[PDB]
């Protein structure tokens, strides 16, 4: 077995370099000595953990259904014949160079390719939501890129059904993705189940491709509230008025006074039909924030806006994986079903 720890990617894939670590296990390059292409491979090792055999069998369930340029493919799946025998899962991917995160680190962007970047994220995440899918984790670590600027949305471990129905809840209701992408209503009334999640994710992204620092970097779960509501400023009536949990409504009324941060004030050198677009994705209450449709047609992205070239699903998945209360065991045996179409 090739080793790396064990990475068993077996004859067909050689010449491994370790390109980070991940969710249940490591990321390495490797070249297919089929398709004489270097790859990507992801070893997963879930099986011990109910949580992390939810979110393997979530990640390959869509991404073996999603077929779209700007979302990561599965192109091969590495597991034992048996499933006494399977440990680990291997995922073949494209292989791509970057990830926004580390673009973001050490790069200026131009405009043209602020503009370019945000097209493509809005193309794959229409396509998604096309699906009745939401991401639920949008951050510049899962948008990955290759050495000619083709962006990629990856990482699908915390995504749901969209079920706007079941959406309310308590005041300062505890969540998984990461705190500095988080929309306010998530911390107020919200469990982040309407595409209005991504869109405030896709903005916060935005806001970061402008000055390379992230917008709103609030330290802990409320302090997260802080920073959104120091630039955005006290919500208006009418949107308090769409928050009827009285925990929630009173937190916000407690807070002083403030007047809204023009964008242009934070980004005076920003294109301002960017700036225009990001005021509409950064909308405090998620009823009035623009939807990827609208975004994708909005004249910051009128270079590239085409909606016959800004596919749609086929195959929505309609309700959800009831994965909640699952034995691990019936859980491996789905990941074990759902990876059989790459056995020889
Ligand atoms: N197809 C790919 N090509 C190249 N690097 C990749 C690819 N997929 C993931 N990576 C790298 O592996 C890590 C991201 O893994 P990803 O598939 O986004 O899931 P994750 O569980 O969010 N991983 P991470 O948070 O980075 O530890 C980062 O180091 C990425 O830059």
């Amino acid at each position: 077995a090739a080793a790396a720890q064990v990475f068993d990617v077996g004859p067909r894939y050689t010449n491994l370099s370790y390109i980070g670590e991940g969710a249940y296990g490591m990321v390495c390059s490797a070249y297919d000595n089929l398709n004489k292409v270097r790859v990507a491979i992801k070893k997963i090792s879930p099986f011990e953990h109910q949580t992390y055999c939810q979110r393997t069998l979530r990640e390959i369930k869509i991404l073996l259904r999603f077929r779209h340029e700007n979302i990561i493919g599965i192109n091969d799946i590495i597991r034992a014949p048996t499933i006494e025998q399977m440990k680990d899962v291997y995922i073949v991917q494209d292989l791509m160079e970057t990830d926004l995160y580390k673009l973001l680190k050490t790069q200026h962007l131009s405009n043209d390719h602020i503009c370019y970047f945000l097209y493509q994220i809005l193309r794959g995440l229409k396509y998604i939501h096309s699906a009745n899918v939401l991401h639920r984790d949008l951050k510049p670590s899962n948008l990955l890129l290759n050495t000619t600027c083709d962006l990629k949305i990856c990482d699908f471990g915390l995504a749901r059904v969209a079920d706007p129905d079941h959406d309310h809840t308590g005041f300062l209701t505890e969540y998984v993705a990461e705190r500095w992408y988080r929309a306010p209503e998530i911390m107020l009334n919200s469990k982040g189940y309407t595409k209005s999640i991504d869109i405030w994710s896709v903005g916060c992204i935005l806001a970061e491709m402008l000055s390379n620092r992230p917008i709103f970097p609030g330290k802990h779960y409320l302090d997260q509230l802080n920073h959104i509501l120091g630039i955005l400023g006290s919500p208006s009536q009418e949107d308090l008025n769409c928050i009827i949990n009285l925990k929630a409504r009173n937190y916000l009324l407690s807070l002083p006074h403030k007047n809204k941060v023009p964008w242009n004030r934070l980004f005076p050198n920003a294109d301002s039909k960017a700036l225009d677009l990001l005021d509409k994705m950064l909308t405090f209450n998620p009823h009035k924030r623009i939807e990827v449709e609208q975004a994708l047609a909005h004249p910051y992205l009128e270079q590239y806006y085409d909606p016959s070239d800004e596919p749609i699903a086929e195959a929505p998945f309609k309700f959800d994986m009831e994965l909640d209360d699952l034995p691990k065991e019936k859980l491996k045996e789905l990941i074990f079903e759902e990876t059989a179409r790459f056995q020889p």
